């Protein structure tokens, strides 16, 4: 490929944080195409760990598998939009059970070029369930199956149900209940296991941009029990933005870019349901400017 | 009155950490009353700092003007219950704003005993807006609209509209959408503005208890949006929870406490909706059951 540049090791551990957010990736996406193509090399070769929830472990699962932008990009846009256009629970299960099968075949957390971290969320504890790799991994289960657990948007789609290595049987929901942005459980990640001081820490954490909040009357149409779809937006916007408010609280000492702005087009349906390929291309752009904000800042930060 | 003990100061902040949960703060009474009785003060005596959302902002609020618990529990029976009894946005809103001028009447953030930190959520950045005070406090805003925006529900709710002293309106909903379970934020007053080691720090978290999940054949019955209202209780429990688990990674060597046990009785409604005094009262015995299956850690944790 393109991407031959190199980089020497150093003491520092970069961290790469992907948001979920439906099909609204195509502005992550944007993002890191501009990274990637600053650097010269594949996202891999130059982060040392990515966590990712929902639809954002689909981009960081494809980036730890050694992926290019281009490659993830094409991906995204065969399998994701379809995902969010299905308007029942057996669809949307179907659509994002063929998702994972298709995309990830049969890869594990052994297959990993990178560390990889993927939240979902346990339906009974109410707590977080990070599968990680390195280099027992995942808990022994699939990236397919990691990957759609972190997407299975209970009341919506249907719960997973994964039975670890060591015959633990756990029902899993969407991690953005918990960690839709998973910059903290990254930083977790970096400081109590791979045990790196925060002055050695670079964390990038990309979101999926802010848009117009979809208004009743809209969602009317589009949704029959509209009020809970517009709460689901909403609070998993709040546990996005605040999570980032809460590392912003306790870790001022990890240098960190978060790259996720606010724009007033495309006027879109909510995570959940918006999959007009038309107005989710336009968001590459709106990524691609994101970066652009920014350019001189993530230079320092990488190379 | 009876609570006479009086306590030497140490170099040990011991903090108080109450869950938001609708009414069924009852629980948490039921733990702070075998507290208290237990060191024989009020709780303002014992304890450095307290943090609370919702409808345990009430409680913190109330033990930081120095009520002892069986006072806040005269006032919560007469107040709560009846707010969360209203069954339109018109009623819920008029029945918080009454309870907050009755029950706190012109208190400001000078007027507390003990360091205070009460949570609500920011409507347009999405992110938490905490009303501290110690010994400009609460940005200048008094008790009573702190706690009503901290307990502000919307959509079920209107977003209450504050004004600081600095003279910025910001428009606030309900901090338990991003911190119901406050811990991590009293935390951080207590490692980052008090500047006290880990070693330090002592955390006493009080939830709500868990209690069996109200089905759609019962919501049904008592709430016309019963998707809304079961998906807002879920993903309020999962922040509760989550955030505990976030606190338990990244704070393994601050001593914490937390005390939300699960049983599967009472059968009740949401936290939105419950208002069953008969059902309510029986959580006080459930808290203090909870107390008494630590109380030999409280008390080497306190006294």
């Amino acid at each position: 490929s393109s991407l031959l540049t190199e980089y020497g090791n150093d003491n520092i551990c970069r961290v790469l944080a992907l948001d979920g957010g439906g099909a609204k990736g195509f502005y992550t996406l944007g993002v890191l195409k501009e990274i990637e193509a600053m650097l010269g090399c594949p996202l891999y070769k130059r982060f040392d760990l990515v966590f990712g929830t929902s639809t954002g472990a689909i981009i960081a699962a494809l980036i730890a598998l050694g992926y290019e932008v281009d490659q993830i990009h094409a991906l995204y846009t065969e399998h994701v939009p379809r995902v969010m256009s299905s308007r029942s629970a057996a669809a949307r299960t179907m659509a994002l059970q063929d998702l994972a099968k298709e995309v990830f075949q049969d890869k594990t957390f052994e297959d990993v070029l990178m560390g990889i971290g993927i939240v979902a969320t346990r339906w009974m504890t109410e707590r977080p369930m990070i599968f990680k790799g390195n280099v027992s991994p995942g808990f022994g289960v699939s990236i397919a199956d990691a990957v759609q657990a972190s997407c299975s948007a209970y009341p919506f789609f249907e719960r997973k149900v994964i039975v670890t290595a060591a015959g633990d049987k756990v029902e899993l929901i969407d991690g953005g209940y918990c960690a839709n942005n998973p910059t903290l459980f990254a930083i977790a990640d970096a400081t109590v296991a791979l045990k790196k001081d925060h002055k050695d820490i670079r964390v990038i954490n990309v979101g999926v941009g802010i848009y117009p909040e979809p208004k009743p009357g809209l969602l009317m149409r589009i949704a029959k029990k509209w009020l809970a779809v517009q709460l689901l937006q909403k609070t998993l916007e709040i546990n996005t933005q605040s999570m980032d408010q809460l590392r912003d609280i306790l870790f001022k000492d990890i240098p960190t870019i978060r790259i996720s702005d606010t724009f007033e087009r495309p006027e879109m349906a909510t995570d959940l349901l918006e999959y007009n390929l038309d107005k989710l291309n336009t968001l590459r752009q709106r990524g691609r400017e994101s970066f652009g904000a920014r350019e001189a800042q993530l230079r320092e930060f990488l190379i």
